[PDB]
């Protein structure tokens, strides 16, 4: 019974409604669902790694990797892709990208791992040029190496970047999809530049303890989030703002 459930945290949305879309398509199979919702990114690996839960659906491989780099008591796996977030930029006072100022500011999330992810879009942009011996998922800050319109960056909490672009902190916002939508964005209709989906390994996974990526309850939970219903209802209810890909 107990070996039959599923203990899962996972950020409040898209995340935790898709597990709760796929619960009836997992007690079909035979397993329970229990859903945690925590506080902040970082919350999420430490409850795994505490044996609180037997996964985590919240981040990508990058932040992944990232996380036990830093904390090497980390012992985790990546149990398999589910759907991919394009990120997004915001701005209530500029209309895109090209229309910034010299010394414009720009809001980027303190998430170590994105800061590559970040940078690229503002390359991508033309705003800045990044040191091309540096793969552009371990870029950071000081691999920049020409910005001719002299952009000032500030770092916040993924959590609060859309408290930074509510309160004009900035020229220019860097929030993840989950927490735009959390705040009640929608990505597609008001970020004033979006990720391609194009060459992208920022799709998210479900994460386990290392040795657990085939137990049958894994196995079962990754077959209900790959089914044509999960597909379909992630296309249907974000509007584009979250892909599903695949394992
Ligand atoms: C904790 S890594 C960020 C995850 C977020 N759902 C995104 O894909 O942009």
């Amino acid at each position: 019974s107990g070996k039959k459930e599923i203990v899962v945290a996972a950020t409040k949305t898209p995340h935790a409604e898709i597990l709760k879309e796929a619960e009836p398509l997992l007690k079909e199979k035979g397993y329970t669902l229990k859903v945690k919702v925590l506080s902040d990114y970082k919350m999420y690996n430490k409850a795994l790694a505490d044996k609180e839960v037997d996964a985590n659906y919240f981040q990508h491989i990058p932040y992944l990797e990232q996380e036990m780099k830093e904390n090497t008591d980390y012992k985790l796996v990546n149990a398999g892709a589910v759907h991919l977030e394009p990120f997004g930029i915001y701005s209530k006072t500029y209309k895109s990208l090209k229309d910034l100022p010299d010394g414009a500011t720009i809001i980027l999330t303190n998430n170590v791992a994105e800061q590559g992810r970040m940078l690229a879009m503002l390359e991508n942009a033309g705003l800045i040029t990044l040191d091309s011996k540096v793969e552009t998922v371990d870029a950071t800050l000081k691999d920049i190496k020409k910005n001719p319109k002299n952009l000032e960056f500030k770092k916040v909490a993924p959590e609060l970047t859309a408290k930074a672009y509510e309160n004009k902190e900035g020229d220019a916002v860097f929030i993840n999809v989950n927490y735009a939508i959390q705040n009640k964005l929608n990505p597609k209709k008001d970020a004033i530049e979006v990720e391609s989906t194009k060459n992208n390994p920022y799709a998210n996974i479900i994460a386990v303890r290392k040795g657990e990526e085939d137990s049958a309850k894994i196995k079962a939970l990754m077959e209900v989030l790959h089914s044509k219903k999960i597909k379909d209802f992630i296309e249907k209810k974000y509007d584009g703002a979250v892909l599903p890909v695949s394992e």
